[PDB]
């Protein structure tokens, strides 16, 4: 494998047709990202063997209380998102993985995302008329892979570095 990184964690306007893939460790906010106008994104982590409960998250700069639940052996991945300033985020989606492994795809006029559970995760999209202003800030080491190696960057996802 040839793979493109570490870089370390940085707020950035990625590149389109670009995999960010971030090697999250700890269990708050992994990455977030937005183009200030039809986009607000933030994956959030929750440990294993969580029953559910309040707690607490920055996103964006503003602090929001989420309630969270994971019964599985596995890590849970949130997808926050919200397509307007005013609005309260919602849980658009989930990843369940046991290689803390998140992906995130400006690609199409489409932002793309990882979901499902392990081994089996696959892609999902967000509209937006905006892409190409999408920031994302990663709190977490990250590498870049092209598109074009895209079925490498899913095993990575379902299987690990």
């Amino acid at each position: 494998m040839v793979l493109d990184g570490p870089y370390q964690p940085v707020a950035f306007k990625p590149p389109n047709d670009y995999w960010i893939l971030v090697n999250s460790n700890s269990n708050g906010v992994v990455l977030e990202g937005t183009n200030n106008t039809d986009v607000w994104v933030a994956i959030i982590s929750i440990e294993p063997n969580v029953n559910s409960e309040s707690r607490q998250y920055s996103l964006f700069g503003v602090n929001k209380q989420i309630t969270v639940v994971n019964t599985s052996n596995k890590w849970k991945f949130m997808e926050m998102f919200r397509n307007n300033s005013n609005a309260e985020f919602q849980h658009k989606r989930t990843l369940t993985s046991s290689t803390k492994l998140v992906g995130i795809l400006k690609h199409g006029g489409r932002l793309w995302t990882y979901h499902g559970e392990t081994p089996n995760a696959t892609t999902d999209y967000s509209t937006t008329s905006n892409l190409n202003e999408i920031s994302v800030t990663t709190y977490a080491e990250f590498y870049i892979i092209p598109r074009s190696q895209e079925s490498k960057c899913t095993e990575y996802i379902n299987t690990g570095l």
